[PDB]
């Protein structure tokens, strides 16, 4: 697992993929280096 932050919200990164998973609980999401981030963090 590899951390990510947005707007001073930490999250979890997805590698290669541009959208959340919505089965895993996240209230939020941001375009990231090489994919994105997923938050809050796992």
């Amino acid at each position: 697992g590899t951390t990510c932050y947005c707007g001073k919200t930490i999250g979890i990164y997805w590698f290669g993929t541009k959208t959340c998973p919505s089965n895993r609980g996240y209230t939020g999401s941001c375009g990231y280096f090489l994919g994105i981030c997923c938050y809050p963090v796992d």
